[PDB]
């Protein structure tokens, strides 16, 4: 008799049971059982306590996280961490040696370290300080110095800048050790001419003057950070003279005008692969550089250049894909556009340009999971011709017509969206079931790809589920112009087809994006349906993912237009569908959502009733450069100045005169400026249009403080109640 | 039938016409005509056009404002009007011959000047630009710099910076001409070591990176910006040598610490008064400063200074008054508080330290307004002990005794509160009456103080009230231990006191403030009353003016506490009358309002139902220290810091569970900064309370743009009418 509440979700009731390991060798993995760090056997499932509680009730420091050294004889503890933005943090570091239980207090890694990782093999160590990089050869030595140039806010060497952090590597760390530790490869970004970003930071009510926060960010046409790359040999570093760093230059075509570093892997000991882009993201090249013993230096053949290039838009989804090298590296795999325009996997060998397709059809390859000298391991979204369900194939190497699935048959019912983790030769794989059912993880031996053990089934949470009315999902597609458009529904307890409900559209609708998926989730919408009878739906419309080329590339150089109408005439067939009340209709969305939000509300449709826009953009020009000219190109009169102005929001303030509006942003966003929802705001009072506003004291771009989270979803929540007249 | 609705107010549909003049000599003034100006002679009523409109039609430029120079041979014209903070603003400035009827177009007052004024006779300039002062001793003549220190944020000379400005003088400008103009007393701030306020500033959606605005602020307890005088000679400006600036330095007892210049006033040709006051500011001094022929220097002798000094709180109303000289210079009058601390007017000789007062009683002396060689002219409230009436009073220097009324009887139904305009000998005076009536401009002769002739009586607005329900004003007290206390309530037309009223108390409750007076007024209760019958109401309890040091100093180093009281108490006995909904009462305010708005609405005391803050401090720390240190003294576990900490809203977060709450902030508010609401916001967010924000872009302390004016109101008239449940 009790339903979904609100409160429910705010104080997370009903929790998701996880099952989050790590491969320690290729048959032993990790896993904490709350307090306890267990060594789990992936022959037997039999575990011996690796790491108790009591051993650091010590250390006086709470542990945010740790890290095995590869040999398993030294680990690495975290603490004081100092978040920055989305991947980047800083700690402070703790090495503990695991056979002589004890902490090394010589030579202790520095307060305020940006970054540190392990060599691939043994128990090297390289970090990141005061933008500079530091080799450890040994826990309880000195470090080498290999760079000196580092400054802050300025030269990052080794790590990423802001820019290159969000919208290229998704990490904050720039290092990459070759395979047996030999050579650290790392990355310099160059900010000198990158404007700032200025914002006030009001902190603590104990602060007199607000601070002020300046980060280099690179906005749509504005001047980008520069990137130069270099390799060092850690084997022959030495206590008496600098240690010297071999640059690969980028390649001709690249250096004529601005561009990026985008990927670097490593093939083999002494083989890497560079993968640079254009600022103009529709051509890439990828450099190959093998070592020349003799020289000490690195060479690249032009001979061995391959060019990932589009003509109907970007290249990659949203960067270019990372090859995946055979042993002896003399081939490789990765996913590009087939010529029909879907994403498969093509079969490269390192010194031909044409490469051939070992994947291919009307569906598209999401990932390369793991390659033996026998299989490619992938994912793909064929099963079902989903776009929105995933699942694991092997293809053998010696056929490419025998391909099996590997999870598509395991539980077709309960399990539609997998993803996996392979042990460290691909022996073992961990199965993640992510729904629609209850998430399940499984464990398999990939010699005969037979189950082993059930992991986490849920069935803890599957027990109280029962006792509440619950929100059923309904995944299906339209046809729009001869194409499929696929939308999912979260529909109320009991659904009755005949009744008149009132619909949420929840938005995204970004380039590559994916709303509709076959994933069990509890967020607002499972309570909003659940406690509130509102049937709230999302709708993959053009520019969305994972369907081809043709229906990705469609919002080339156009955003804000076809992704925006196909949200509109989605709740114009959905309330085609007649059990919908079309009276109360309303939009909402976040980041990108929240812009669509506001181009949807702006447009005149007379379809939306209201809708909220969190933090959104505003007009692209104020977005950062990456992830804008993508899309966009440049704000010039030679390239796309005509369409960057067409496609603001504030341009359609007059016709928000229609709507009911929430527009909410957090005040200390890096992400998406404040300065977005600030130039819309004006817009409207500009014109007479009244709304409503939020801002977020110092919340940035997630809004996701354990407080203001709760306020933002209860504040929105009061909001849809009253714009559908429910109490 | 038609009520006064809100765009009779948002468009200003019902316009009260002024009377603005300015006299020339002592019987000739002028008048703009909409687009001519005259000039109107004292005796007759008869005007000649001074100045046709089509005289600077080929300007080019549009014309702010005009200064005719004292011999009425020069006019400075004034244009480019860019505007800075509550007084200063920057202009281009042209000066034109009224004899030769031309431009002048050599030596021309440079673009971007901060403030000029003519010299009290003849046709002398001085202007101040980039900071330093210049003199022009003919408007063709190249000019003198006096000053060669001024810097841009740091050193003001001959202007104010911007704690001066609002706080202290409430003028840009800091230079003062001797009488006759042969001396230019000037002033020089130092605010090297003054913090900075920081903000954004989004400006036009053509602007990509948000702007930074930083300003030399003091907040409470901060550094102070410091302060010298200088005396300079303009009758021997010389050519070739730098002109020479005589200071005068502060007293001794002054000196000991930190001090603000805080008055300026030429006795006669020779002689000079200087009001110092400590940061401690209960504590002032006054110098006066006669000028050594053969030294050519000033000279202030000891036996000459006059202490103004405060046992029970602050000096001065909000400021130590002004003195006002006889001819000679050897006799005084000013405003002090008198034994039983009521501010009335003591008779002073240079010489002597004990003053004499010449008038006294239970009410208060407002300001004196001219004196002669026979009589004082001063506004006092005595007239039937009205707090809240203004009214002029004439006093026989030979008799204190004798003391006519010049105001009270001219209509005393109509007219309570006036003010004044003498001519430059006090010959005639002009009557502005503000209320309860219809405002009303009249024009007399002071010789026998009888009547000329009507300039403005309003009547084209008394036709068009006619046909429209306007609400009613009364004005009335209350008692409160054994005090009075005054309120006033704007009533609905066709009050029906049986019946059962929503309630808005409009408060300000600021030191020395006073909300209850008998002034006409057209604003949003005006609309409130008459179009959703709506009782606004407004109380001066403790701390408020005009009624005694008791009253006012009861609040002394306690802001945020018996004036908040005293807002609940005032709605207690509101509903104790019994035509008011006690079940819908709200509480608003702007500024030290929005404070006390916000204490209130946090006391807990269940009186209100919502209520609205508008731009409010929040904690006194984070305001100008000038004001705030007047009232609490500092920040300091040795001074003040327990009721510091003691009296902030974000304290009292919890109990704004219980009410309903709209704070409204603009962004690039220089006063009251908005760190101020993003602090209540957060405290807010942390305990869980849900509230309503709105940010106003770009929009100041007045949030006063012609469009954002109309949307706060129409926002907030949303916000009332809903919580009031009025459709
Ligand atoms: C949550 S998001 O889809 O909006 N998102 C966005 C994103 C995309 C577009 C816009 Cl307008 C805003 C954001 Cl936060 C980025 C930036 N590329 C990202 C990175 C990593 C993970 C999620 C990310
Ligand atoms: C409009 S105000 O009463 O709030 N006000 C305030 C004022 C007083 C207190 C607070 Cl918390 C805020 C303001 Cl704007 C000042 C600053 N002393 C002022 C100067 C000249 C004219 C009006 C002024």
């Amino acid at each position: 008799r009790k339903t979904y509440t609100l409160t429910d979700y705010l104080k997370n009731t009903y929790r998701l049971k996880l099952y989050s390991l790590r491969w320690i060798s290729d048959h032993e993995y990790l896993y904490k059982q709350e307090n306890n760090i267990l060594v789990f056997n992936a022959e037997y499932g039999n575990s011996s306590v690796f790491l108790e509680n009591s051993t650091f009730d010590e250390f006086g420091h709470s542990i945010n996280d740790y890290s095995i050294s590869p040999d398993g004889q030294f680990i690495l503890l975290e603490y004081n961490y100092v978040k920055q933005w989305r991947h980047s943090y800083t700690a402070s570091y703790d090495i503990y040696d695991l056979n002589k239980r004890q902490l090394i207090t010589e030579e202790r890694i520095p307060n305020n370290t940006q970054w540190v990782t392990w060599s691939p093999v043994g128990h090297k160590l390289a970090y990141v300080w005061n933008n500079d990089i530091y080799v450890k050869i040994e826990p309880n030595l000195p470090s080498y110095r290999i760079t000196w140039t580092g400054k802050e806010d300025i030269i990052y060497n080794g790590i990423t800048d802001w820019v290159y952090e969000e919208e290229v590597f998704s990490a904050y760390s720039a290092l990459w050790w070759s395979p047996n530790g030999t050579f650290l490869a790392y990355a310099q970004f160059n900010d000198t001419e990158v404007p700032l970003i200025e914002y006030s930071f009001y902190s603590d009510e104990s602060l007199q003057y607000p601070k002020t926060v300046r980060v280099p960010y690179p906005k749509a046409g504005a001047v980008n950070p520069t990137v130069k790359f270099f390799v060092v040999n850690t084997d022959s570093l030495s206590s008496v003279t600098n240690a010297t760093s071999i640059q690969i230059t980028a390649p001709a075509s690249m250096l004529i005008g601005d561009h990026y570093l985008c990927d670097v892997t490593w093939a083999t000991q002494e083989r890497i692969s560079l993968q640079w882009l254009r600022r103009i993201q529709n051509y890439s090249v990828m450099d190959i550089c093998d070592y020349d013993e003799s020289s000490g230096r690195w060479n690249c053949l032009v001979a061995r250049q391959h060019i990932e290039m589009s003509t109907t838009g970007w290249v990659g989804r949203f960067r270019p894909s990372e090859p995946h090298f055979t042993l002896d590296g003399n081939s490789f795999y990765k996913i590009i556009s087939n010529e029909e325009g879907y994403r498969h996997i093509c079969y490269f060998q390192i010194d031909k340009k044409d490469c051939t397709f070992i994947t291919k059809g009307t569906w598209e390859v999401i990932g390369i999971e793991a390659l033996t000298s026998d299989y490619l391991y992938y994912i793909s979204n064929e099963y079902k011709g989903m776009p929105g369900g995933r699942n694991l194939y092997k293809i053998q190497l010696s056929d490419y017509t025998k391909v099996t699935c590997l999870s598509c048959e395991l539980n077709p019912e309960r399990c539609q969206y997998y993803s996996v983790s392979f042990s460290k030769e691909a022996k073992y794989y961990q199965l993640r079931c992510s729904g629609p059912g209850l998430p399940l993880y499984t464990l398999h031996s990939s010699v005969n790809d037979k189950g082993l053990r059930v992991l986490e089934d849920n069935s803890a949470l599957d027990k109280m589920l029962q006792n509440v009315q619950m929100p059923s999902k309904k995944l299906d597609f339209i046809i729009l112009n001869e194409t499929k458009f696929w939308y999912q529904m979260i529909l109320p307890p009991h659904f009755d087809k005949s009744k008149k409900y009132p619909l949420l559209l929840d938005v995204y609708a970004g380039p590559c994006s994916q709303k509709a998926d076959t994933v069990f989730r509890l967020n607002w919408a499972t309570y909003l349906a659940s406690t509130e009878n509102i049937i709230v739906a999302s709708f993959d419309g053009r520019g969305s993912g994972y369907q081809g080329d043709k229906i990705m590339h469609a919002i080339n150089r156009r955003l804000g237009t076809f992704e925006v109408e196909d949200q509109i005439e989605a709740a114009r067939q959905f309330s085609k569908m007649g059990f919908v009340d079309n009276k109360r209709i309303a939009i909402w969305g976040w980041s990108y959502g929240g812009y669509v939000t506001s181009m949807v509300l702006g447009s005149g449709s007379g379809v939306f009733k209201c809708g909220i826009a969190v933090a959104p953009v505003s007009r692209w020009e104020y977005y950062d450069s990456v992830y804008t000219e993508r899309y966009m190109g440049l704000p010039t009169p030679e390239d796309n100045l005509d369409h960057y102005r067409n496609s603001t929001v504030m341009s359609r303030a007059e016709n928000f005169k229609q709507v009911e509006y929430l527009l909410i942003h957090g005040t200390a966003d890096d992400n998406v400026h404040f300065q977005q929802s600030a130039q819309i705001s004006k817009a409207l009072v500009d014109v007479g249009v009244d709304f409503q506003a939020m801002w977020y004291t110092d919340e940035d771009h997630g809004i996701a403080s354990s407080t203001a989270h709760q306020h933002i979803y209860t504040h929105m929540s009061h909001f849809i109640k009253q714009c559908f007249s429910l109490p």
